[PDB]
């Protein structure tokens, strides 16, 4: 079959990483869904549709948490960290080509990077889940579980906003947690926007 792998949270400073690829072998069942236009969607709905997915396609999820992601960032960049939870989802589906979506806006170098370490078919594009059923339901089952995530830390530590850097609640939050000095485990460490916060 073919397969579509996308991320959600690259960019966040709290939560996890989440991956996901999805194989489908009738993929004008997964067009009748409407993943093309799950964006307008709400988390409820996202929710709903994410198990509908499940239902008839092969999906594989990859989390990476934020302690385990400060400890690779160290000696890579969270867009090669990228490419390794790429590849490690399309060689569990072992698709016939893999579509995924590229953090940059040029697409060859992650192809061929993707290819040489997969073996594999590879075709990679920025903002995927724009293009391709595939990427887009892998787009949504990552954001389902990565905000699933999100709400069972909220439980735990307050309502921390959406967990990136944009949302003025977000980093309100995050300045007094630093300022207290015990930082919850689910904030990235190693992230510029902490670094700043912290080195003030």
């Amino acid at each position: 079959m073919k397969a579509g792998i996308d991320e959600a949270g690259k960019g966040c400073v709290i939560g996890p990483l989440v991956v996901a690829g999805v194989a489908c072998s009738d993929e004008d069942r997964l067009r009748k869904l409407g993943v093309k236009d799950s964006k307008k969607l709400s988390q409820g709905r996202r929710e709903e549709l994410a198990e509908e997915i499940r239902k008839i396609c092969r999906t594989e999820v990859l989390k990476v948490s934020p302690e385990n992601l400060d400890e690779r960032m160290a000696a890579k960049t969270i867009n090669e960290i990228l490419k390794e939870c790429y590849a490690e989802i399309i060689l569990r589906l072992k698709p016939e080509i893999a579509y995924v979506d590229s953090p940059d806006v040029i697409p060859e170098r992650l192809s061929r990077e993707l290819e040489e370490i997969t073996g594999l078919r590879v075709v990679a594009e920025h903002k995927a889940d724009e293009k391709y059923p595939l990427v887009a339901a892998a787009s949504i089952i990552a954001k389902v579980e990565r905000e699933r995530e999100i709400e069972r830390l909220k439980e735990k530590f307050g309502d921390f906003g959406s967990g990136y850097a944009s949302d003025p609640r977000t980093r309100e939050v995050l300045k007094e947690w630093i300022a207290s000095g015990r930082i919850p485990s689910c904030v990235r460490m190693r992230w510029k926007t902490v670094s700043n916060l912290r080195q003030k």
